[PDB]
Parts: C-alpha cells; structure tokens; sequence
C-alpha cells in the first residue's frame, strides 16, 4: 500500500494537446506516451512531405517527451507504428531504425483506417525510467 | 522471485464476456481493462443512439470495472479510443472529457476498420491501483 | 533508483525479425511481446490455409517466445487480436480459447485495414514473469 509516483509529463518541445489527454504519464517507473503524429511543435500543423517527413517529426516529438522524463530512446521497451498505408512499411522502417543505436524495442506495426488530422503515420511508445541493466 | 498478485476483475455491473476474455486483470498494481463497447450490462446489446450514446455507455462500463478493482477514473494512466468513423472525434472527446475531473491520462485515438457488433466506439484502458502520489 | 532488469527475448523457435524490432522485451517482470503473424519460424512465410491456420501458428509463436522467457500462456495478462476481417471473430475465438486452460487474459479484438505480409490475423501479448498468485 505504498503510494506510487504518478506524474504528468509535459514539454513545450512537443506539440500541445488538441484534446483531453496528457503527452505522457509516468507511473511508478513506466512511461505511457500518447501517440505522436508528425506535427510541428510550434504550430501544431502536420509537417509537409508525406509519410517519411511525418515519421521523422513524430519520432522527434517522442524524443522530446522522453527527454522531459529523464529518458532517451534506449528506455523505450515497446512501440506501435500505425500507418495510413501499409505500402509505407519499408520507408517508415528505415526512418524508425535511425532512432535506435542499441537493441530494438518490441513493436507492433500495421495499417489503420484513418488517423487524426489525416496523418500518414502515428508512433506510440512505452518506456521505463532508468537505470536499466545491460546484457 | 516474490509471487505477484494476479486477480481477475469481474463485476455483473459491466457486460458479460461474449468470448474468451476477462473484463480486466490486475497484476501487481497494474489493471489491464478489456476494450468496452457501448453495451448495456443487463442485456449485452449496444445501446441505441449512435456514437455519443455508445461512448457514454462504454465509459460507464469502464467505471464499474474500475470500481470493482477499488479504483476510479483518477487511476487511469493510459486509454485508447477506437472509432468506426474519424469524423466522430470531436463528439467523442466531449463525452470522454466529462469522465476526468483531474489531469488527463495518456491516450491514443484513431479509426479502425470494424469493431465487434458493429460498434461505433470502443474504449480500452490501463489503470494503476492506488494510492498514487500528487504533484 | 534501483537498476531494473531489461532483457531482449530471442528464440530461433519463433520467426526472425523482418524489421527493426525484438521478439519481446522483459523489463522488471513485464514482458512486451511483438505482434505475431501466422509465420512459419523456419521459413518466415505465412502458413497456407487462411485465418484459422494463421491464428494457430501465431499463437504457437507466442508460446515459444513465452517459453524462452520462462513463462507459458498462464503468464499472459493482456492480449490483442487484430483481424483483417471481423467476420472471422468466431473462428479465431475458437482457436484462441484452446491456448488458455485457466482464466482468460484481458483482451482487445477488432478489424484493422491491413497487416504486414497480407496476414489475416496478428496476436499481440503482454505477460508477467512468475511466480504469480492464485485466487
């Protein structure tokens, strides 16, 4: 019956909420990060250039939320890649892989019917606050 | 190598299962709640009135499952809103927000191809059993 | 500020990765398992026979990943069943139920627009390493 830490993670380096959600919630040591679109943090608008540019921006936004929680991409344990078009799998994979210098997280990836704002990709993530042990 | 608590959460105040799943599982302090449709608990039928009425019922059902586990909406840390139609985002958001009097959970929301029973909305949730600390 | 265990789970009894992900990640006591298609572990090809055969293979693959982490299906706490066609719900349920001899996990199940490789079903899972307590 200990009181576990629960903290809302919020940074102006990631887009403002455009509905009733927080950017991320840290609870105990697990960080649940809200799905990120390829939105520019300053404007809230999707960046032009289609799925590859959107994917880069979405991952940049996750990176800023991780940083706010004292983490980096090495703390991610599970991610989800939602696509508007399954044909973009290869292209998104090549972007995604550049954000992990070490062992990849668990992952799910597939096509949904529609994302908010007509996005072409959304990235969701679960991280665990460090320190974490090595193999 | 402690033995962690794992408990099936079951209440007659939420719909009966219509396949091989439990309403929720508590494991350690985390509660994984099965996605709820706008089903009436007594009948198992979707409530009439479309997405807004379904969303209200789905959230009521989650509330009853949280209550069974000694929790309320303040214990939710992450939710997922699956829509049959992305155009219902605004309407569902206005329903959803009424269930959180405090800081919102992390969230994902988007359109899938089809839900069981022709539902227009499904709400999934992860909660952590209290006590939880405040900011 | 303890260092929590984080381990990549990898077994040749499940399919090789065909992108930048691990089969599963164990972190503390929670195991996040990447979504499994009905892929033959030796070939990486989808097994013939459609959704029922694919579902059996996907669940077999999850079973091998659980075994690698010292677990079995009784350790699963939450699963997700993604379908290419909602009409396959009954058939997939009858396969799925055969993998749980005890109380079912929490679950989500619904239709997405498309899965990798034209799969008809994907199964995702979260498990917790034992020992777990009984009711």
């Amino acid at each position: 019956m200990s009181s576990l830490v629960r903290r809302i993670i919020s940074t102006a380096k990631a887009p403002a909420a455009i509905g009733p959600y927080s950017q991320a919630v840290l609870v105990d040591r697990t960080i649940y990060i809200s799905g990120q679109l390829g939105m520019d943090p300053a404007s809230g608008q999707l960046v032009p250039g289609g799925v590859v540019e959107e994917a880069k921006q979405a991952l940049t936004n996750i990176g800023e939320i991780l940083k706010a929680a004292g983490c980096d991409f090495t703390n991610v344990v599970k991610a989800t890649v939602l696509l508007a078009d399954i044909n973009d799998f290869s292209a998104v994979n090549d972007v995604y892989k550049q954000y992990f210098q070490s062992s990849f997280p668990a992952r799910d990836a597939y096509q949904v019917a529609a994302l908010p704002k007509g996005g072409r990709v959304e990235i969701e993530a679960i991280a665990v606050q460090g320190p974490l042990t090595t193999a």
